[PDB]
């Protein structure tokens, strides 16, 4: 079912490729809980190239400047791909009438008769009022070999999901260097650190009309005990950012585990990072968007902001210029949005114009949906494993996508 290489989200939140996992082995379900491996299935046929829709980039190279698709997979033609479509109706409510013909427009479930023989069930776009076997959406599931059976609409309209990574280790805390008086400061002190540190030391740039921060970073460093010495010794501060990896040879880096690690030192690091160089707005949607020139942690922004339930998206976009030189070339912008999912990570941060209050009532991180295009590719090996036959059958690959058996 799948190409010789994709990664799988392990339950216990490690990653390993589809090849060198066996029975007994637990990949990570949708809601943070454990599989079980109970077969690896071998083949060859042909494997198609699943990728989310984008406007841009991606050209075939070694280079990892070009803003590249983590929403991506390659599967076999007969692997069934969990989908979503709209329920979606008209001209006509259910079924309402006037005068002198005209046309109700629907999307409902029927049999479609494939190019090879087989009679498959999918949603079919419908002229006028017409029964025959037709919650605001279709929950089902197609084959690759069969997106294109698909009517045009139908198939623009039909989606794939990720899933928020529930599962919560705890490598953060276990690395002291307690819990309730503590990790607030520090993940919040390393993200402000790869927003606006110098690299060779624990030195940030704190704007000086941002009051409000200058507060933060000062109350915090004292609760850490330093102060003053950010606005390479034994400096507690400078060995975390070494020790637990926010530096990808000699690069600044957000480190994997904070992925699959504590939930609200997930949401404080990536406050610290929007109070350094991100903003937000509320024009269509509350929405926070960090910048960067780092492509190391412009992708792990991206996969740690996923792990949390937020929609994600990224652009390139052009340097600084001092007196027309300073610096060159490429930076990256990353938006994030998600409702209250958003207002939660929000509401730790202290810049003024950052700072949004925490959310009404309690929330639910549901999985997101995201739009994609398939290639048909050439005869290979695939692999791919059985879940339980008591189980959803279903499991999230390293970059968060629910996948079916």
């Amino acid at each position: 079912c799948f190409a010789k290489g994709t990664n799988v989200l392990m339950a216990d939140g490690s990653i390993e490729c589809i090849e060198n996992i066996e029975v007994g082995n637990k990949v990570m379900g949708k809601d943070g809980r454990p599989r079980e491996v109970i077969k690896l299935p071998r083949g060859r046929e042909t494997m198609y190239s699943v990728v989310q829709k984008s406007q841009h980039r991606a050209h075939k190279s070694d280079s990892s400047r070009e803003v590249p698709e983590l929403l991506k997979f390659t599967c076999n033609a007969t692997h069934e791909l969990v989908v979503r479509t709209p329920r979606s109706v008209r001209r006509l409510s259910r079924t309402i009438k006037g005068v002198e013909y005209f046309e109700v427009i629907t999307f409902e479930m029927g049999q479609k008769k494939a190019p090879d023989g087989r009679i498959v069930e999918l949603v079919k776009e419908v002229s006028k009022s017409y029964p025959i076997s037709e919650k605001a959406y279709f929950e089902w599931t197609i084959e690759a070999r069969d997106l294109s059976l698909l009517g045009s609409h139908v198939r623009k309209a039909t989606y794939q999901t990720y899933a928020p990574i529930l599962y919560e280790n705890d490598h953060f805390f276990d690395y002291m260097q307690l819990t309730i008086e503590g990790p607030k400061v520090l993940a919040y002190l390393l993200g402000l650190w790869i927003g606006d540190g110098l690299s060779d030391r624990a030195t940030f740039s704190v704007d000086s009309r941002d009051t409000s921060l200058m507060e933060r970073v000062t109350e915090y460093a004292e609760k850490l005990n330093l102060c003053a010495e950010y606005k390479n010794t034994e400096n507690p501060l400078w060995d975390a950012i070494v020790g637990l990896g926010f530096l990808k040879d000699g690069v600044k880096n957000i480190p994997s585990f904070l992925s699959t690690d504590n939930i609200g030192t997930r949401e404080t690091f990536l406050a610290g990072l929007i109070d350094s160089d991100g903003y937000v707005t509320d024009e269509h949607g509350i929405k926070a968007t960090i910048k960067t020139i780092h492509t190391s942690v412009r992708d792990g922004l991206v996969s740690l902001a996923r792990s949390l339930g937020l929609v994600v998206s990224v652009n390139a976009e052009p340097a600084k210029v001092d007196m027309n030189g300073t610096k060159h070339k490429i930076s990256y912008a990353i938006y994030m949005s998600g409702g209250d999912v958003l207002l939660n990570v929000l509401s730790k941060c202290a810049g003024s114009k950052k700072f949004r209050p925490a959310p009404a009532a309690a929330f639910a991180r549901e999985c997101r949906g995201f739009y994609f295009e398939l290639q048909e590719l050439k005869e290979d090996d695939y692999y791919g494993i059985t879940l339980s036959d008591d189980s959803d059958h279903q499991f999230l690959l390293a970059n968060q996508v629910v996948v079916h058996n």
